[PDB]
RNA sequence: UGACGGCUCUAAUCUAUUAGU
DNA sequence: CTAATAGATTAGAGCCGTCA
């Protein structure tokens, strides 16, 4: 007979200084941190993607319901709940004719049909942003569905232009991060979700029950994107700097080789949370070795350090640097010789192979997402998904698995380490949710990794998070 | 790519030992 | 260097479900 430890939900700040568990709720109740005055919003595509574009936005300014509330809120419609503007009448559009999207993908090969379509796209919003006086806020692209299922990495139709990966999306993030123009892509199939069938006269997808989360989804992100702050951490511990590295390979560059990525996060004077990216891709020849050369990564650590030390003075008192990889001794005694004296590493593996499984006897939910197996003083496992009595429901389907946690290199508390990592999920600005499966900083560094490697080398690219999810 | 979760088919790398070079 | 047996790790792709 093992014990179980409990740990409770860590609450998330809104306006007018009030705390809660669920973003949804908070926004509605008190609404958004910062204040916009409204959104501008350019629109590219077709005709028929304007106007599906207009009907969701009329659509989204009413309030929307559920089919069962307690599970999912409702959306009160996008001013009630954003004391902000977002009509369908600042749209600056700029038209895409269907002979150019018909006439470009038809060389039957992948890289350069898509190169092609990128660039397409990409040369007008340029023009727009360069030699034009109407001001933007966020640009939306709304493309075909005939041209999302032909640009895939395995995709077959039924000049630089192979140096860049064969996928629309990842391409066309990347090409538009030396001009820093905020975007935002939709299939006309999102939006316009029942006009799209099947032999039998239903919706591909059937959002007719879960469409105020669409709704809530969606203008969550339009507001991020915009320049907003819908919701930030309540307790977040002074000093403390957490880093989170991904490595990605970078596929078909002249060798099998891969790089590494980073993200930041940290408190700072005036109670404000610096979520951030760390860019500039480390690499090392070798195929399949997961690991930094000392001079790579001397180089990570100061980077990390100067940031911190040039937005707050001091060098920070702690340091964890979560990764889903285990460190080496030779690596790892590349960092302690860049790091100060005051300053404590502790690296953290976070993994989700091992197969434990935990079922309820004489019952028929799933366990509670705060239970937590202490297996020892470095490893334990932690349940980040399962039943939240809130919702009344649990956050995945058939028995969700644990998240091994295992301190790697240096001295900390096993307990306090998962506060912050169960901590760390509630800030994805991606979504609308009550919280996420896996810490942030280690999705969004590897949200940038994917798309920083599938282009050529760019000098200094940014990062904000705006310009990447 | 509006999210998230759960599965499946695949490919490397390392360590140990053996063997033709 | 090449070719097999294992254990213990890693990163990629692709498909399905979300309510009652
Ligand atoms: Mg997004």
């Amino acid at each position: 007979m093992k014990e179980l430890i409990y740990i409770e939900e860590p609450k998330i700040l809104f306006a007018h200084g009030q705390k809660c568990t669920d973003a949804r709720d908070g926004l509605a109740l008190f609404g958004p941190l910062n204040n916009l005055y409204g959104i501008k919003s350019g629109v590219i595509g077709t005709k028929q993607g304007l106007k599906i574009f207009r009907d969701y936005l009329d659509h989204i300014q009413k309030p929307i319901y559920n089919s069962n509330s307690i599970t999912r809120p409702m959306f009160p419609g996008f001013e009630a709940v954003f004391d902000c503007k977002w009509e369908s009448t600042g749209i600056t559009f700029k038209e895409v004719t269907n002979e150019d999207i018909g006439k470009f993908l038809y060389n039957s090969s992948t890289h350069k049909r898509t190169y092609d379509l990128v660039s397409l796209f990409i040369d007008k919003i340029i023009s727009a942003n360069k030699n034009e006086d109407e001001n933007v806020d966020v640009w939306f692209v709304i493309v075909p569905d005939e041209i999302y299922k032909y640009c895939r990495p395995n995709s077959v139709l039924p000049a630089e232009t192979y140096n860049y990966d064969a996928q629309f999306h990842d391409q066309f993030k990347a090409r538009l991060l030396k001009h820093t123009i905020p975007t935002q892509i939709f299939r006309e199939s999102t939006l316009a979700w029942r006009d799209f069938k099947n032999a039998f006269g239903l919706p591909i997808r059937d959002f007719s029950k879960i469409e105020g989360h669409l709704a809530w989804t969606i203008s969550t992100a339009a507001f991020y994107k915009a320049g907003g702050k819908p919701w930030k951490l309540s307790d977040v511990r002074n000093g403390v700097c957490y880093l989170g590295l991904v490595y990605k390979k970078v596929e078909k560059s002249k060798n099998p080789r891969n790089a590494c990525c980073a993200a930041q996060m940290f408190l700072d004077n005036g109670d404000g949370t610096v979520f951030k990216g760390e860019v500039g891709p480390w690499y090392n020849p070798k195929n399949g070795q997961y690991h930094l050369e000392p001079k790579e990564a001397k180089a990570l650590l100061s980077q990390s350090l100067q940031s911190y030390k040039e937005q707050i003075g001091e060098y920070p008192k702690e340091v964890f640097i979560h990764a889903k990889t285990r460190f080496n001794h030779q690596e790892w005694d590349a960092f302690l010789e860049v790091t100060p004296k005051e300053t404590n590493l502790v690296g953290v593996t976070i993994s989700k192979t091992k197969p434990l499984k935990l079922y309820k006897t004489e019952g028929d939910y799933t366990i509670l997402r705060g239970n937590a197996y202490v297996v020892n003083e470095r490893s334990a496992f932690l349940w980040t998904v399962g039943y939240v009595p809130k919702i009344q429901t649990a956050l995945s389907m058939e028995v969700p698995n644990p998240l091994f946690i295992e301190i790697n290199k240096g001295e900390a508390d096993i307990k306090q380490v998962l506060k912050d990592i169960l901590s760390l999920t509630k800030l994805n600005y991606n979504a609308c949710i009550f919280a996420d499966g896996e810490p942030v900083t280690l999705r969004f560094a590897d949200k940038i990794g994917e798309i920083l490697t599938a282009s050529t080398d760019i000098k200094t690219p940014p990062l904000a998070f705006k310009y990447y999810i």
